[PDB]
Protein backbone atom coordinates (compact mmCIF):
# COMPACT_ATOMS: atom_id res chain seq x y z
CA UNK A 1 0.00 0.00 0.00
CA UNK A 2 0.77 3.56 -0.66
CA UNK A 3 2.91 6.35 1.66
CA UNK A 4 -0.03 8.55 1.60
CA UNK A 5 -2.64 5.74 2.50
CA UNK A 6 -0.64 4.11 5.40
CA UNK A 7 0.29 7.55 6.74
CA UNK A 8 -3.70 8.61 7.02
CA UNK A 9 -4.50 5.27 8.67
CA UNK A 10 -1.81 6.09 11.27
CA UNK A 11 -3.05 9.37 11.94
CA UNK A 12 -5.98 8.24 12.95
CA UNK A 13 -5.63 4.92 14.74
CA UNK A 14 -3.45 7.30 17.15
CA UNK A 15 -6.37 9.48 16.99
CA UNK A 16 -8.53 6.41 18.14
CA UNK A 17 -6.62 4.85 21.18
CA UNK A 18 -6.44 8.82 22.46
CA UNK A 19 -10.19 8.95 22.71
CA UNK A 20 -10.05 5.17 24.33
CA UNK A 21 -7.77 6.60 26.79
CA UNK A 22 -9.47 9.71 27.45
CA UNK A 23 -12.56 7.83 28.36
CA UNK A 24 -10.67 5.82 30.61
CA UNK A 25 -8.45 8.29 32.50
CA UNK B 1 17.13 3.66 7.49
CA UNK B 2 15.33 6.62 7.69
CA UNK B 3 13.66 7.78 5.40
CA UNK B 4 10.42 8.80 5.74
CA UNK B 5 9.44 5.63 4.21
CA UNK B 6 11.84 3.82 6.90
CA UNK B 7 10.60 5.82 10.09
CA UNK B 8 6.93 5.56 8.39
CA UNK B 9 7.28 1.73 9.26
CA UNK B 10 8.87 1.75 13.17
CA UNK B 11 5.43 4.34 13.97
CA UNK B 12 2.90 1.60 12.21
CA UNK B 13 4.89 -1.41 14.55
CA UNK B 14 4.71 0.74 17.43
CA UNK B 15 1.46 1.66 16.56
CA UNK B 16 0.26 -2.38 16.04
CA UNK B 17 1.64 -3.30 19.49
CA UNK B 18 0.42 -0.52 21.49
CA UNK B 19 -3.00 -0.98 19.98
CA UNK B 20 -3.00 -4.61 21.48
CA UNK B 21 -1.80 -3.75 25.20
CA UNK B 22 -4.42 -1.14 25.25
CA UNK B 23 -6.97 -4.03 24.57
CA UNK B 24 -6.01 -4.59 28.67
CA UNK B 25 -6.06 -1.58 29.44
CA UNK B 26 -10.03 -0.58 28.04
CA UNK B 27 -12.31 -1.42 25.14
CA UNK C 1 1.40 20.29 5.63
CA UNK C 2 4.38 18.64 4.15
CA UNK C 3 4.65 14.60 4.62
CA UNK C 4 7.60 15.41 6.85
CA UNK C 5 6.12 17.65 9.02
CA UNK C 6 2.70 15.33 9.16
CA UNK C 7 5.01 12.10 10.33
CA UNK C 8 7.02 14.63 12.89
CA UNK C 9 3.45 15.28 14.09
CA UNK C 10 2.73 11.62 14.33
CA UNK C 11 5.99 10.72 16.23
CA UNK C 12 5.50 13.13 18.34
CA UNK C 13 1.93 11.88 19.59
CA UNK C 14 2.90 8.04 19.19
CA UNK C 15 5.33 9.05 21.42
CA UNK C 16 3.34 10.42 24.21
CA UNK C 17 1.17 8.17 24.23
CA UNK C 18 3.89 5.38 24.73
CA UNK C 19 4.84 6.92 27.88
CA UNK C 20 1.07 7.06 29.13
CA UNK C 21 0.69 3.09 28.39
CA UNK C 22 3.85 2.64 30.10
CA UNK C 23 3.64 3.86 33.13
CA UNK C 24 0.10 0.97 33.28
CA UNK C 25 1.49 -2.01 31.54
Amino acid sequence: NTIGARLNRVEDKVTQMDQRMALIT
